[PDB]
Formats: structure tokens, sequence, C-alpha cells
């Protein structure tokens, strides 16, 4: 049992993708998770992009957990340095058929009213009360309060290469963040037991959010674009 | 307690480094682990470079183990494609005052008639009987038979950026290998309990080796140069 897909670019109305909320595919093939009008990112925006088909991360019959690798490129342009860009984007895994959660610092994956489990890798750009300095990469399990975090310096408008890998045998989830133009490399890892937090079948995808109106700052925004995305999972059995 | 050092280049007669065997610092700031005469790598060569001062990875009094991060750049030029370049270079941690071990596939860190413990990250370029395909990154603990391995494609003569990170809390050792010219990223991780394999005080450094005479192949060689090296360790004790 080994699923696998890759998108070297995105075509309008991708039959393979499921767009939610403000997420849209631009004319030139980029996946814009958050609203951007006339080259200008907007606040009060939230969008998700899920891979249309559910993937099986573990089998209850055998007890086996899948290993997976996912690579993608993103770009975050922060047009307004003052007072503070927000909020960031995440790659996540959650039960199938979920609805967009709260925006702002919750990236659209956390729903306080009705919480669903989820594992996510965040690229946080706004410092909430529960956050260490930003920007930072964080590993989230059922909460936006990261288990592990590492700070990084964003290449404004530049391209970012990300590699997220999970080894079922060691239960190690390690992510690598590289900004090819700056030559900088950021790494973070932690132990996560998928079998323990997620159901056998899940959805994989992205979610992003810009400044929440409650913050009263229209400048709290930025773009959250995804240029490419490949995914591979291998469930032995 | 925190320790750290940085080398943006290397200077001849460096007081902070301890060179062993064939290791020498070139006129233009590169650390040549293995012998190279007039722009040509030689076989039957072995060299190590250790950081002059010992570092404390764990404290017996508190039982605490240190976390550390090390970044370095290396270059391996393989002039003779046939029959097979050899053998590779490694970054290692060992008890202080050890001497260069056997060359060839032992990289100079393993001494059969007087084994000492060690944790090492290898960049193997020659396939010994105990090796999977090469080149490959491997995590070695007391043995050249890696616990975990990952294949990679070398950028012949190109520059390679490496990031090795160890988190005491999770005991996760993760290494990242990036070839900026090719834009390729390789990642590997494993669990290693330093406190369990190493003494409180250790030496950190590099070791490399070229084809062993027993192989009767003079072309079994390559360069093993290190361009830069930074280190940082944190013992909350
Ligand atoms: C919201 O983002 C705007 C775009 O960055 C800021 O406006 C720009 O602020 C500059 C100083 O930071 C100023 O030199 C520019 O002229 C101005 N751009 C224009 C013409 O709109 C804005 O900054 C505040 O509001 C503007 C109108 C000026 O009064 C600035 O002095 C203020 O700092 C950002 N708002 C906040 C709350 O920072
Ligand atoms: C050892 O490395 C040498 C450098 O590449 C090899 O010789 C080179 O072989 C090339 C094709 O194999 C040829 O184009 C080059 O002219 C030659 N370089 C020189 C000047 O020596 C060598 O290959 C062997 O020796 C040469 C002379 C030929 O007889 C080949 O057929 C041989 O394979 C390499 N030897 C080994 C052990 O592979
Ligand atoms: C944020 O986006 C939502 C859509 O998800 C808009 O409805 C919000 O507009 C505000 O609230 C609505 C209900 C209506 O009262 C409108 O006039 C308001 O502006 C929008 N929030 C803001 C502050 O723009
Ligand atoms: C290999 O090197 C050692 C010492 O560096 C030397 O004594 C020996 O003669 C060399 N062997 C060959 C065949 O070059
Ligand atoms: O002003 C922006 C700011 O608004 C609120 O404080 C949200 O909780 C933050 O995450 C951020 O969106
Ligand atoms: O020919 C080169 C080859 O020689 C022997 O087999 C060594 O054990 C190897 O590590 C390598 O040096
Ligand atoms: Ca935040
Ligand atoms: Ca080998
Ligand atoms: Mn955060
Ligand atoms: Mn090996």
């Amino acid at each position: 049992k080994t699923i696998s897909f890759n998108f070297n670019q995105f075509h309008q109305n991708e039959e393979q993708l499921k767009l939610q909320r403000d997420a849209r595919i631009s004319s030139n093939s980029v996946l814009e998770l958050t609203k951007v009008v006339n080259g200008v990112p907007t606040w009060n925006s939230t969008g998700r992009a899920l891979y249309a088909k559910p993937v099986q991360v573990w089998d209850s019959t055998t007890g086996n957990v899948a290993s997976f690798e996912t690579r993608f490129s993103f770009s975050i342009r922060q047009p307004f340095p003052r007072p503070h860009p927000a909020d960031g984007l995440v790659f996540f895994i959650a039960p199938p058929n979920t609805q967009t959660g709260e925006g702002g610092g919750y990236f659209g994956i956390y729903n306080p009213l009705s919480p669903y489990p989820f594992v996510a890798v965040e690229f946080d750009t706004f410092r909430n009360t529960w956050d260490p300095q930003i920007p930072h990469i964080g590993i989230d399990v059922n909460s936006v309060i990261s288990t592990k975090t590492v700070p990084f310096t964003l290449d404004n408008g530049g391209i970012a290469n990300v590699v997220i890998k999970y080894d079922a045998s060691t239960k190690i989830l390690h992510v690598v963040l590289v900004f090819p133009s700056l030559g900088t490399i950021y790494t973070i890892a932690d132990i996560v037991d998928l079998k323990q937090v997620l159901p056998e079948s899940v959805n994989v995808g992205f979610s992003a959010a810009t400044g929440d109106p409650s913050g009263k700052q229209r400048n709290a925004t930025e773009t959250h674009d995804i240029l490419s995305w490949s995914f591979s999972a291998s469930l032995p059995g």
C-alpha cells in the first residue's frame, strides 16, 4: 500500500485538489491560500487546500504505521513591515471531511468549538501569547501551542523549500526549511505517534491565515503561496 | 554552560585545531583531511582534525546531557571515476586523546585492536561489504555499520552544506545535507543516547580516508576538504 502524487504546478479547478474558503489558484499556476487583491494581500483571510483523496496513515488490522515524505515550495511576501505581518501557513494532517477552523493565530486548522485531532508543521509569522519569537517553525499536535519550535529568518517574497519526513519505525518527524537565495538552512524534529493521535484515514494539505479583524490592524497580512507539492506515503502490508 | 566556536576558513598553524596524520591546512584556507599532491588526491591517505579543547556532552552529577548543533561545508572532488572513488569523510565525537584509527572504509575512526566508543555522521563514497549503495549518509554508533542510511548524489567538486543537530530531550540526531548548486536536499535522523555511549568529556572533529593499498587501486581516491565549521553545545549543568 503506497500512495503518491506530485504537482509541479497547479491548474485552475484542479480535480485533484479541494479548495476551501479564500484559497484560490492564480492564473499563473500558484496556489494562493490567502486572499490577495491586485497584488496586495488582505487581512481577515483564511484558506485551505486539501488533497482530494484520503490517505491511509495506519492499518488497525496489522497495527502498522505509514512512513511518508512530502516536499513543497512556498513564498511569503510581507508588503507591510509595520506593525506586524500575520499569521503564517501550515502543512497538516487531519481526519477527512473537516471544515476550516478559526483564522488568525489558529491558521484555520483549530476549531475551539468543535476540535478535531491534527498533526501540523507551522511557519508562524505572528507572535501570539503562546508563541516564542517569530518567525518560527513549529511542530503542532492537536494544538497551535507547538511541542517544538525553531526560529528562522524569512526571505521576504523569496522562495522556500520544505522537506517534511516521517519514519514510522522511529516515530521521528523531521522538517527542513531552506531558502535557496540566502543559502540558509533550518532544521527541526520531534517524536510523534500518528497512530496515537490520528484515525486510519486522513487528509493532507495546507492552511493559512492573515490578520484577524479583532486585532484592528489591516496591515497584519501577507501572502501564503504554494508553488509546488509532492507527497509519498508507504504503508507496509 | 554553553560552548561554541566558528571557522569561516582555516589558517595554517591554527591553535584551536589539532591535526593528525595526513591532515593539513592549505595555503588558501581549506582543511584538507586527505593527502593531495599538485591538485591530485592520493590513495593510502588518512587524516583527522579535532577541536583542540574537549567538550562536555553530559554531566554525571546532574545526569543531564547536552544538546548541540554543528554546521559545516565540505567538498569532495572525484578525479578518477573508474574503478571507484574512496572512501569518504565523517564528523565524529570520541573520547579525548584518541589516535587515528584504521584507514579505508574505517575512515580513520575505528581502531580494531583498541576500539573506543564514538558517534559519527558519515558521507560514504565507497561500497564496502557492509555498505548499501553509495554515496550515502549514515549514522554510526561504535561501528562503521550504520544504524540508519540514506542515499545521495554527490555534486562532484561542488560545495556541500551540512547541518547536524542533536536534541537531548528527544535524543534525536538529525542531519541535513544540501548541495546549493543542484538545489538538492537530503535528510536523515535517528535516536542516539549519547550518555549511554560516550564519556562526559569528548573531542569533536572530522576524519577522512582514501583508497587502501590492499584494494590495489590507485584511482580509489578523492579529496575530502572542509571549507568552514561552526559548533555550539548546551549543557544545562
Ligand atoms: C500600514 O502599512 C502602511 C504601508 O507600509 C504604512 O504606511 C506607510 O508608512 C510609512 C512609515 O512606516 C510612510 O513613510 C509611508 O508614507 C506610508 N505609506 C503610505 C503612503 O501609505 C502604515 O504606516 C502608518 O500609516 C501611514 C499612513 C503613516 O502615517 C506612517 O507614519 C504610519 O506608521 C502602516 N500602519 C501602521 C499602524 O504601521
Ligand atoms: C586510473 O585512472 C586513470 C585516469 O582516468 C585512467 O586512465 C585514463 O583512462 C581514460 C579512459 O579509461 C583515458 O581516456 C585517459 O587517457 C587515461 N588517463 C591517463 C593519461 O592515464 C586509468 O584507466 C586505465 O589506464 C588507461 C591508461 C587505459 O589503459 C584504460 O583502459 C585503463 O582502464 C584508471 N585505471 C583504472 C584502474 O581504472
Ligand atoms: C471578514 O470576512 C468576513 C467573511 O468571512 C466578512 O463578512 C467580514 O465583514 C464584516 O462582517 C460582516 C458580517 C458584515 O457585517 C460586514 O459589513 C463586516 O465588514 C470581514 N470582517 C471585516 C471587519 O472586514
Ligand atoms: C602507505 O602509507 C604508509 C604511511 O603513511 C607507508 O608506511 C606505506 O609504505 C604506504 N603504503 C604504500 C604501498 O604506499
Ligand atoms: O492583528 C493581527 C493579530 O490579531 C489577533 O491578535 C490574532 O489573534 C493574531 O493571531 C493576529 O491575527
Ligand atoms: O580499493 C579501495 C578499497 O580497498 C579496500 O577494499 C578497502 O577496505 C576499501 O575501504 C577501499 O579503500
Ligand atoms: Ca502565531
Ligand atoms: Ca564505505
Ligand atoms: Mn507558533
Ligand atoms: Mn557506509
